[PDB]
């Protein structure tokens, strides 16, 4: 830990955080750190920073493998790393503000039409294909790390299950998803690729549908055996969705790995070029916001 510590040292900026930030509001506590909203007192811009114990935190070199993913892979559709600070044992990570939420509060408090959904997809698709193409699996896409910017931004957060691949090595084993979210090989084969995103993205896709994961209510066991043998999930009413939504959902969720998209095929699909203009997703994110 000496040498992780150290290695974290070389990565971060130099001196405390403290002076450059002021006003922070505390908008989350839980187990991977505190996280505040606060001001950089120099620009102006809002931001959100974590906050890490080091000698509570179990996975030190995850935290740095996130911090170092996130530095050398920047994208319009991933949450912008600004900055890392290292005061003792306490780990500051200052991302970008977002000001609209998350996907979550959306889908749950509003009621999305195929043209915002297509427009969401699509940006999704693109931090996919770029994180895909630089040998990035994310591992972990719900609709809780999708958040939004005031003006309908879409962009990917949390880095830490991330895996960093090789064309040599497309494969991996370790256990990280969420389970409702889980593409069925990742429990079924002993390893599994990058198009575990893409089936990820299709549970989000019926999220944003029918306002939750299938298998939402059931145990996160007995939903993971329900994946695993019923394969792609069935919805609730197909046939008022759009033939082209139904394509693409079915191309998100195919069993058959080799005949699920990757992100690059499914960034051609056409019910992408349905998409509204992302500030179509304005008024859902502002009523989200007050109802939460
Ligand atoms: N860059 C950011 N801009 C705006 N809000 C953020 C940002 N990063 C995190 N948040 C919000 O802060 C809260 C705390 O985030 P946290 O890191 O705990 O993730 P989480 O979604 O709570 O995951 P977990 O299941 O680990 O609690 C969440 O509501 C999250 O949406
Ligand atoms: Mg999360
Ligand atoms: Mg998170």
């Amino acid at each position: 830990d000496e040498e992780i510590l150290e290695k974290l040292r070389s990565i971060v900026s130099v001196g405390d955080p403290k002076k450059k930030y002021t006003r922070f509001e505390k908008i989350g506590q839980g187990a991977s750190g505190t996280v505040y909203t606060a001001m950089d007192v120099a620009t102006g811009q809002e931001v959100a920073i974590r906050q890490m114990n080091l000698q509570q935190q179990p996975k030190k070199e995850l935290i740095i493998n996130e911090i170092l993913v996130m530095r050398e892979n920047k994208n319009p559709n991933i949450v912008n790393y600004l900055d890392s600070y290292l005061v003792g044992d306490e780990l500051w990570v200052v991302m970008e503000y977002l000001a609209g939420g998350s996907l979550t509060d959306v889908v749950t408090e509003t009621c999305m039409d195929e043209g915002q959904i297509a427009a969401v997809c699509r940006e999704c698709l693109q931090a996919l294909e770029f994180l895909h193409s630089n040998q990035v699996i994310h591992r972990d896409i719900k609709s809780d790390n999708i958040l939004l910017g005031m003006d309908g931004s879409v962009k990917l957060t949390d880095f830490g299950f991330c895996a960093q691949i090789t064309p040599e090595q497309s494969k991996r084993s370790t256990m990280v998803g969420t389970p409702y979210w889980m593409a069925p090989e990742v429990v079924t084969r002993k390893a599994y690729g990058p198009k575990v995103d893409i089936w990820s993205l299709g549970i989000m896709a019926i999220e944003m549908i029918e306002g939750e994961p299938p298998y939402l209510n059931e145990n996160p066991l007995r939903a993971l055996y329900l994946i695993a043998t019923n394969g792609t999930p069935e919805l609730q009413n197909p046939e008022k969705l759009s033939a082209i939504f139904r394509d693409f959902l079915n191309r998100c969720l195919e069993m058959d790995v080799e005949k699920r998209g990757s992100a690059k095929e499914l960034i051609q699909h056409q019910f992408l070029k349905i998409a509204k203009p992302l500030s179509s997703l304005t008024p859902l994110i502002a009523a989200a916001k007050e109802a939460t």
